[PDB]
């Protein structure tokens, strides 16, 4: 309605968390005007030593970024035979890798590393495919799930824990003892759990995998300000159907990201490692958000809103979740070399010496080092 | 303004009904929370012997399944010739078991060519991206003085689109006298939207050629078959391409004695259920785990199954045969039985607490089909 | 809340104006029930002699029709080959009668190259699924200090540069602070439309065509020597429009001529009378007339989707523009249908005989344009 008529943005932090015998789940309230406008909601899910996230799915696509830690995920796709014990061709993800969890598709993840895996997943709760509502939803196939988004309700069992065990028994062609097992009416290990001892194993082919970190195929490289890598439907076609792309901006010492904006896409920045200055301006040239942003914090970017950032004394590296398979952007210092001189003159009231300046002066990169 | 955020679902039956000369129109209110979460409404239509349904068009598509009866139907596609001595457009014939797709904005008339009354359940996809108006259902009649089918959209008068135009401007627009054009306002017709054509029509008695209808009933089914619980037929885009432009689909399911429809859910679509024949148990479980609906469901009722919600059905001693509307040209669903045999063995034993023995029992036991029997 | 169950529709009038040093900008309030059911809003822009509209951009696409004057428009498409001491992108000239389309987030600037004011009708497709903000319209100026063009959301207005600081800004571009400070336009009164004393000696995806003329009878598909003609510009003509879901159709209706009752199957429609006057009739699904009355040269009329619209020209004809929210809006007229429905049908339908039936099916000559 007016979801974006916001005259002030925040660097929001998780408003909910759930303890677990396997890991930890931190969620960002979905009702914050910031996330309300962009029509999304993020969730920081962490996997302790040998963490195993029990299967579940959502009525909306999920773009997840593994910043710290590594592991292995498994999809439960329909039809596709369990070519990989009859299990689907399981997948192993690494740090800096990007994945897009299809809607209504149950998924399970296991930590195959020493360091606790920390991942950030963008819940496109306003996506095309989602035909329910804004309020996020998670349907777990197992375990006794502990509410991750209390806003939805304002107990909690899996989907199997809703049918009388006699029914499942007949359905699965088994006894009732095993039936109750599926109902998990007793278990109290919450969402994530740890696999003791270890774990064996040591369209259908639409590579839903892609590492964004790989500093090989970026876009701009300025060894005094940093670089920025983008991921979209071009390299990762799959994204096309879920309409979501991301970028991993890295700002060196005082490195600056020229005032840029997003044409056809909202943005939500996530500070991974670092601390820096960030400014966002709307129509009336207002500084809707002019402050510091560092690790853990999240910042929304209202589509055409203009934003610029500079790495702090410690530096600044983050990831941006945009809502469009092929999100485009442009930095003001580029528009200049696009608009004719005489137009720039009559616009800012500058002689041709200053106009001939802004253009040919500087480099062809939004990454500037003061 | 919370839509699908619901803890309980109510099986619904016709709210309003139109009693016309040669037909009947029963419509379910769109203001029903269960339907609102689906963004659709339904309209049961019954064409009495020799009954004709006055032409009309809606700002959104419609998926209709003729359950009982037969007849002829023709659309008024602009830009299409009268190719198929009269001068009409290639008229199409429909029989029970056929799924009809009425495009948005396109006028259409239907006629019952049989002796028994025709019965079809039209799923009004008002929340389609084609309707640029609003949520409420709208029908524009070209003739007669009909009764408001969906009186909720009004919250009682009516008339064809022409009843608004004066015979003057009308007689002039269509270059005709003040008599013909005068009747074109139908200031007479008490017959309403559906009229009895005593005697019948001698005529019978790509956008133009695109196959819109198809049969979903006939045992030509090739989806899932269990000759102990039933069978399931599907009609998506892959079969009826025309659906893509309208983003819809529907399934036909038959559950024999003790027919059990193992737990399944729709990966990307709101499911509306209408029972054509039968009476059984229907369970719907959301995310919290609890059941938003558990009870008996008899023929003639309607039920909504919100997208990712998990549902399961079982037919009584008399079986269970019903039609299911799915808002998506390619609604994809899956059953838990296929999930277990999809996730690594040791991944299940750590979840619901099981062991290699009983775990290998759920992966290799029973019929690979979702239709099970006790 | 229901937004299209409009009881009575009226003729929208520009209820606002932004006086600019080198021009003027008008806008139809975006709160009108009629304009809301269509999910749009129009903005009448005028560029006096040597008038120049400062660069800007909206999160939604825009379709404009030049109803007066000539000039030039320039875009700043990200990542393009500046084919042309001075390097700028591809400038594009435009005469009157041309229909322009502005991609969202794309900065554009228009300069009047003639002496007579340049007037254009801008359609702000705010309801487009390309605008992930809200319904409220928004303009992002890359320069000057613009006033509020849409106050229905402000209840001053610098540029996206005034938001930054002359310091950081000076750094982000590498230049003295005297430069960057001006890049904020602190003491600028000229507004969004300025005058270029002496004109510009310059004027005298980066491919896809954006504008195309409409007025020309070449794009006409319905000509009635005694009632006027109709010109259509849609997806198949301008492929680019496919990505913005917008179609333009010009209507030339001579005196006493008529546009037989018809309707749009898949789209809303905003009508703007560029010249003439006449009578307009719009019937809703309830078989009633939501709108009925005179329509002069300078008014806006909303025509909901499936609604049936019929209008007869006036003494001095009636040339109006049509904005259809669909890259290829498909319309059809009642008569064209009577020539497609079996002979026996129309019969029992309205109660006619083989005479009156064959009357319409025959007498009704194939053509939406009728000259009574
Ligand atoms: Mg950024
Ligand atoms: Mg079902
Ligand atoms: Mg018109």
């Amino acid at each position: 309605f007016n979801e974006c008529q916001l005259n002030n943005l925040n660097a929001l932090e998780p408003d909910h968390r759930v303890e677990s015998e396997g890991g930890l789940i931190e969620t960002w309230n979905s009702q914050h005007p910031e996330l309300q406008c962009a029509g999304v909601t993020v969730s920081k899910r962490t996997l302790n030593r040998n963490g195993l996230h029990l299967p579940s799915y959502s009525p909306y696509p999920q773009m997840i970024i593994v910043v710290q830690g590594k592991g292995a995920i498994g999809f439960a796709f329909p039809g596709c035979p369990e070519t990989f014990d009859s299990h689907q061709k399981i997948r192993h993800f690494n740090e800096g890798d990007v994945l897009v969890i299809p809607p209504g598709v149950p998924y399970w993840t296991y930590n195959t590393g020493d360091e606790p895996v920390v991942a950030i997943s963008l819940l496109d709760t306003s996506n095309f495919n989602n035909q329910l509502d804004q309020n996020p939803r998670v349907f777990y196939l197992a375990g006794n799930p502990d509410i991750e988004h209390p806003e939805t309700m304002q107990e909690g069992g899996s989907v199997l824990s809703g049918f009388s065990k006699h029914f499942l028994a007949q359905s699965f062609n088994t006894n009732e003892d095993t039936a109750e097992k599926l109902r998990s009416p007793d278990d109290e290990r919450k969402q994530i759990v740890t696999v003791e001892g270890g774990l064996s194993v040591i369209i259908c082919t639409m590579k839903l995998h892609e590492n964004i970190a790989r500093p090989s195929r970026a876009d701009f490289y300025n060894p005094k300000a940093g670089r920025i890598s983008t991921l979209n439907s071009l390299t990762l076609p799959a994204l096309r159907q879920f309409g979501l792309s991301a970028q991993y901006v890295v700002l060196y010492r005082n490195g600056i990201y020229s005032p840029h904006w997003n044409l056809n896409a909202n943005s939500v920045i996530y500070v991974t490692r670092g601390k820096g200055r960030v400014r966002v301006v709307n129509c009336q040239g207002n500084a809707v958000f002019d402050g510091e942003l560092r690790r853990g914090q999240l910042l929304v970017v209202p589509q055409n809103f203009v934003v610029a950032e500079q790495g702090g004394e410690q530096g600044l590296e983050y990831v941006v979740f945009k809502t469009h398979h092929n999100a485009v952007s442009s930095y003001i210092k580029d528009v200049f070399r696009a608009i004719p001189s005489e137009v720039l003159s009559n616009s800012y009231n500058l002689g041709q010496s200053q106009v001939r300046q802004l253009k040919y002066q500087g480099n062809s990169g939004p990454l500037v080092n003061p």
